[PDB]
């Protein structure tokens, strides 16, 4: 029936209805998956958003910078899905970089405290999540993370591109660990998407120039992409994550699957 | 329901029940795809082999080097699927390299006549097949080709590695043409599989040093791979082709997916 | 004392004074190298160009497609540099792709005959050259080839990009064969340069659309390049070839050195 | 004529005579470079070590984790080379990762505080150094960092690989900043060298398992290398850094140059 029919998947990262994790959770539910969701900080707002999903799914609090939340994760998840029952999928749609290391502040000027917070959330946490959830994962299982091609440097992205470079390395190692459990670990490298991750720069909140630079990136992304790129559509990226959570890419681990319209394969 | 339900797919490259294409065809038929099969040279024998598939499919002759075969291909494929109906998928599982450019023969002792023969069949033919079948493809279609990671040089593979490097470049350009049709173009880079592509070197036909060279590569592949690698199992590769033929990787084009157990992501 | 002082280098690829090879030859000679030059087709015309070099260097005929020129090459070089004397360096600055495979002809409309000729001259010839000169090369030696980054597809380059992909793979295997002689084999991936290789598309011989598209590429290259890119200055490329010909990159082989202003490291 | 005649070069990262930076400093001096050295913690040790170098050079103190050191560095460098004089080269041979992130400790057991210390010292400090030293750098200058290929996961290295992956990214953005000063920024990706960076794992201090892992890697590195690899000789690496500090690679920036024997270019 569904692509993930009878699968128990954990989906992290829903904040708004435009969050990549929301469309991942939506497509996953449409494809028969039973979900457990994790949210950070504004939990009464996340509960309101996740209520708009095709189905009821338990919401658990998880700050990946909180040692206690990580220590109790597996326990709280098992309680949510029933004892003796395990996870088949894990979705890491978590990331952040403070305004000093991303946007208009000069690259050099970002303090290591802010860069460190950014690497802990967007890169180190991918391993943190796998450490906590892998002992409650079933053989054949899948851990998918969200990436943004960091092989080439670009304007404004700055220390987020550095944190993504680190995430890619982490993923490669997580795969070594996950393989002992019969679990795959991969990243989906998406093109730009109009979520909370971009809303300040796009909305002219960092100035007119900053907004212009992103619009050139989104325009150029669409040009290069042989099959086009709609920065307003999160569903192609959502579908890709669901391909990796399914049993249809069973010899793929420690890798990057590009869901970007084909932009990264083209120069112009 | 089936992953490729209601999809019309052409599958090329079946020569034995062990061929990568045989597994792609069987898996696709299991997932409700209506196939058309192209075969080369020994067709009376290909029909005997294709009769072993889960369902009956039309068998057409196609020599990628015969221009009459290529020019008639769309018309002949149409005749088989019926007028008004178009293809939703194309599988290119065709490769060849003369003995002078592959195995024990010294890399410098390969006549260009033979390297050109190998590049025509292994690389150029991917653009030829796309040229012929793109006019009879439906928007959202998928063209998948078979790859063996040529990013690093290896013993024995020699000019076949060169042919594969040319192929990755062809794929990137086919994606550009295919995009105009709303069609995706990708390659599945597989790990070594015990087909007729490897039978001579493996069966000790190119001497001891050549067979030992392969064994070391083969062993190293399975140990590098975080989830392992089985040369005697084409099913994980076959599932990956089907994953790309499906609607679940809709933002991936001009790209390479690695169905290699994750081996290319590890040094040791 | 010069960077290539007392070195015997063979430099191929001079046709006009705008050629990359001419600049490689000028600088190498400026750096104390003893040269042996190889030209193709119109050698009386090439001799009138090589007369404009800082020093007198013997000129030898070499059509890379001519099986007799390669079989007799090493003998002609030894006769030119003196018996008992060996080459310390070799420069491959050869490339060609017919009008059907490059420019405004549809990528699909290139006949294999024409593609094969361009692959013979631009990739296979690098291996032909090394087969010929490795036996008359000194340990510590250096074979350098010219490349144009083929990792990402682009407009108008078409089958030349496919041949540059083939070349990259060929170099990797050449480094294997060369290492048995203590010789390094590498590619210098240069950005675009105003030579006879680009003069038609730059000059409008291919129409407005074509011209506009190459200008866009040039503009963007210099934009992306953190140190800038001047398509009218072959000197930084020549200097890079000389660096690989020296003993200053002694642990680098089967590789690509980018002399492109850093363009390939920047998305925009 | 020395390759670096009259070039005021800052060299960081000396601790012993086996340190990569010591050999970089030695060759730079052998090549007529005027040096300013930077040392950390054990400054009496570094002084005794630098006294063995070909010439007398000022040794300044720099802990990359200390903001006072970084802010004062530029003025202290000016004082050393002379008023009205700027640097022509800057060498970053600094790196560190605690035992929790490197060795036998499981990848999932490395606390973020430690991973963060490693990334601070190994990746972030490259930007810090450039931030401080670019305003006292001359046009045509070079910033060179030390790297160890992080594109593939491997045993033991774990989080240092994650840090190197981040360093590559930082270098790519440093090139964007340096380009404004007419300065190139690059990394030398070396193969493994018997320095203090490896001495614990090679010496058997992390047990048999860990020791055997390095043994396999070191042996594998030499067999993959077409020109070979000797981990007891840093001079080829040292030369390569000097090649990047010179005017012979003037079109290369935001890049990685592999002084690894060509090991990264071969699978076997
Ligand atoms: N939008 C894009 O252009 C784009 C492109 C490629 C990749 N991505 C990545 O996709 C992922 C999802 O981002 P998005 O674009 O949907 O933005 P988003 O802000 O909608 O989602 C990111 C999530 O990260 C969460 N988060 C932040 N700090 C956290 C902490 N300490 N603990 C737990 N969760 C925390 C936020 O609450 C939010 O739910 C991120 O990794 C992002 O880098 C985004
Ligand atoms: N098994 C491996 O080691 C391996 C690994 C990665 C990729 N591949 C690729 O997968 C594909 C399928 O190979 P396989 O491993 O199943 O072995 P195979 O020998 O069964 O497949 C090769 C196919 O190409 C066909 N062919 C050869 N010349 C042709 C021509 N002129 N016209 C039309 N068809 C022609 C053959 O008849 C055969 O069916 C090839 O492209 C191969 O390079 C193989
Ligand atoms: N100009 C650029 O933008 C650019 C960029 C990157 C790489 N390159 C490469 O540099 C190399 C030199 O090209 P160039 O830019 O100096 O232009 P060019 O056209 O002046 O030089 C190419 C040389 O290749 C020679 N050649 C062609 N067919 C031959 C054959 N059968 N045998 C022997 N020699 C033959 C030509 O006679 C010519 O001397 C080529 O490999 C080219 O692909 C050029
Ligand atoms: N030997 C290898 O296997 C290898 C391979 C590739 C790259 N490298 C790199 O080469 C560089 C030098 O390493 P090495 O092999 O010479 O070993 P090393 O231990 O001699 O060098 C590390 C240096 O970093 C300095 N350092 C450490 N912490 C610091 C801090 N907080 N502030 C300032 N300086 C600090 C020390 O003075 C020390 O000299 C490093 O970046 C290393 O990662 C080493
Ligand atoms: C609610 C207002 N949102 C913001 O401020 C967000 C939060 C933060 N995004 C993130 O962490 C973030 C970015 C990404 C994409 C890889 N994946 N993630 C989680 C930055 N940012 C912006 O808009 C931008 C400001 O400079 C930019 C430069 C490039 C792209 C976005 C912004
Ligand atoms: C039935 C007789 N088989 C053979 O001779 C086959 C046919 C031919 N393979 C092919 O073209 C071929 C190889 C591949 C894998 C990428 N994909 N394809 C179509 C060569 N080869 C061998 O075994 C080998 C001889 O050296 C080798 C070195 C490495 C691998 C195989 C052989
Ligand atoms: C003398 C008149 N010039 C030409 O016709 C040359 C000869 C031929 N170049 C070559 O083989 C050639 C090209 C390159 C660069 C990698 N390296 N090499 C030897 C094509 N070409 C052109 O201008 C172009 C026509 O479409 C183009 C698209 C892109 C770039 C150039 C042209
Ligand atoms: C003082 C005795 N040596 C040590 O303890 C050193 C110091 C520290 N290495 C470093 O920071 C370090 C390592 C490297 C190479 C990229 N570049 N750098 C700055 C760890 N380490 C070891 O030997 C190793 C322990 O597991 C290992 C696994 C692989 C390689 C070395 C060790």
């Amino acid at each position: 029936t569904g692509l993930l029919d009878g699968k128990r998947i954990l989906v992290s990262g829903i904040i708004t209805d435009s969050s990549i994790a929301f469309h991942i959770a939506r497509v996953a539910q449409e494809q028969g998956a039973q979900l457990v969701l994790t949210g950070f900080d504004r939990l009464r707002l996340i509960q309101r958003i996740t209520d708009r999903l095709p189905a009821k799914a338990p919401l658990l609090e998880l700050d990946v910078q909180n040692e206690e939340h990580l220590a109790s994760l597996a326990g709280r998840v098992t309680e949510a899905i029933g004892a003796g029952n395990k996870l088949d999928g894990v979705v890491h749609s978590i990331g952040f970089m403070p305004q000093t290391g991303m946007g208009i502040n000069p690259f050099f000027d970002a303090p290591y405290a802010d860069v460190s917070k950014g690497i802990h959330i967007s890169a180190y946490s991918y391993a943190s999540m796998a450490k906590a959830l892998l002992p409650i994962m079933n053989p054949g299982g899948s851990i998918v993370g969200m990436d943004f091609d960091p092989s080439r440097a670009m304007p404004a992205y700055n220390w987020m591109t550095v944190a993504k470079s680190a995430l890619e390395s982490v993923n490669r190692f997580v795969a070594r660990e996950a393989g002992k459990y019969g679990v795959r670990s991969n990243l989906v490298a998406a093109g730009p998407i109009r979520t909370l991750a971009m809303s300040a720069i796009v909305g002219g909140a960092l100035g007119e120039e900053a907004g212009a630079q992103i619009q050139l990136l989104e325009e150029g992304w669409d040009q290069r992409a042989p099959i086009g790129w709609n920065m307003k559509d999160a569903t192609p990226v959502a579908k890709t994550v669901c391909a990796l959570l399914s049993d249809w890419l069973p010899a793929t681990t420690g890798d990057i699957i590009y869901a970007d319209g084909g932009a990264h394969t083209q120069l112009l």
